[PDB]
DNA sequence: CGGCTTACG
DNA sequence: CGTA
DNA sequence: GCCG
């Protein structure tokens, strides 16, 4: 088992299920407050998990498996002996957990802003919602959408979004592509949001193009929220058919020139562990600069022409993995 | 011990 | 600060 | 929290 989630197929879903879960419930406390280097130990951890090709069910088989310790080994040992890790039970009980976790779901709020409000005594939207001073334009929106936000959005919904999409891309710039991307792309039946990436053919024609994409879906009536109701990407609230009525979805959109779609690509499609990992292995086992961008050599002064993700996965030296097996 | 992904709005 |  |  290799050291790095790039290095490895991970399948989204597996055979060790509830134990990842165990541990990225962890990872997810850790970075409640703010330790970062725990909350990747312990998705990583998971990460291996849900890589292993069978179930785990003595705890010698986490021996020589890369990011376990004396600690997430305690938690898979607990597991497997009681059906439940205490720690873990604790940290879904605590009341630091459930209400970081509630604020940090909202839109617009992050771990910082989730903390203070904690610490000034908040706890529920409700207590949110009567401090309207407390709140940004952006924050207002996600608080008000949160119920919507908080259904999956389901494939089914993807595909009425992206035609929608194409019709208004179309429009601003002729022979411009939309591109499904994030957790749908790589096999995910649900989602919090859909992503698309957006080019042209032609490098430099998609300059300007996400300001003409979002005033025409605005025009429409299909945007409940965006933050310019010159930018490149575009994280916005739309209006998704129901029957009989709407709900409110999240959608991401991004444009690239075409010299940067396989780097644009390999970067919104995920998973964003994945992606962390690509980019640590990069610069620390070749020496190489991987951004959203493109890939640049330090020493050479020069970026890595790409055409495919491929060509990206042949340049770093990795086995190349389609976007199925990038479940990290 | 240092390191832990990276850039745009 | 937020977002991906 | 774990790796190198
Ligand atoms: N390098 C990097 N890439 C990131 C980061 N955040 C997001 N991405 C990239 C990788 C992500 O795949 C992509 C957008 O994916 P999401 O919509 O944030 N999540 P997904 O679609 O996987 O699942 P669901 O929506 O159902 O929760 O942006 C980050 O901090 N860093
Ligand atoms: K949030
Ligand atoms: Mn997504
Ligand atoms: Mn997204």
């Amino acid at each position: 088992m290799p050291a790095y989630a790039c290095q490895r197929p991970t399948p989204l879903t597996h055979h060790n299920t509830g134990l990842s879960e165990a541990l990225e419930i962890l990872a997810e406390a850790a970075g409640f407050e703010g330790s970062e280097g725990r909350l990747l130990t312990f998705c990583r951890a998971a990460s291996v998990l849900k890589a292993l090709p069978s179930p785990v069910t003595t705890l010698s088989q986490l021996q020589g498996l890369p990011h376990f310790g004396e600690h997430s080994s305690r938690v898979v040992q607990e597991l497997l002996e009681h059906g439940v890790c205490e720690e873990v039970e604790r940290v879904r009980r605590s009341e630091r957990y459930q209400t970081m976790k509630l604020f940090t779901q909202i839109f617009g709020v992050g771990v910082k802003t989730a903390d203070r409000w904690y610490r000034e005594g908040l706890r529920t939207l409700d207590d949110l919602r009567e401090q309207p001073q407390k709140l940004t334009q952006q924050q207002k929106a996600g608080l008000q959408h949160h119920q919507d936000l908080s259904t999956p959005v389901l494939r089914s919904d993807v595909d009425a979004l992206q035609q929608v999409v194409e019709e208004a891309v179309g429009q601003a710039l002729p022979g411009a592509t939309v591109t499904l991307t994030g957790g749908f792309r790589r096999g995910k039946l649900q989602g919090h949001d859909v992503d698309f990436l957006i080019t042209h053919p032609k490098e430099g024609q998609e300059a300007g193009l996400l300001p003409r994409v979002m005033c025409r879906l605005q025009d429409q009536g299909l945007i409940l929220y965006h933050q310019h109701q010159a930018f490149e990407r575009s994280f916005c609230i739309f209006r998704l058919p129901q029957p009989g009525s709407w709900k409110a979805v999240r959608v991401d959109l991004v444009v690239a020139p075409v010299s940067q779609f396989p780097f644009a690509l390999l970067g919104w499609t995920g998973s964003k562990l994945f992606q962390r990992e690509l980019r640590r292995f990069s610069r620390k086992e070749k020496g190489l600069w991987l951004n959203s961008h493109g890939l640049f050599d330090p020493e050479q002064k020069t970026f890595f022409q790409a055409a495919s993700e491929e060509d990206i996965f042949r340049h770093l030296g990795l086995e190349y993995l389609p976007p199925e097996q990038r479940n990290a």
